[PDB]
């Protein structure tokens, strides 16, 4: 899995650090950082998928 985006196997984890590193979903949405965003695609059974990191 070496491509532009976050694996979501470790997901969803029920604590998120705080470091900020913004992802932003598939539909163009931002996530405080990859444990929010994930939390996203474990939410949408891996059908949201972000297309870049920081945010929008």
């Amino acid at each position: 899995l070496a491509a532009v985006s976050v694996d979501c196997s470790e997901y969803p984890k029920p604590a998120c650090t705080l470091e900020y590193r913004p992802l932003c979903g598939s539909d163009n949405k931002t996530y405080g950082n990859k444990c929010n965003f994930c939390n996203a695609v474990v939410e949408s059974n891996g059908t949201l998928t972000l297309s870049h990191f920081g945010k929008c």
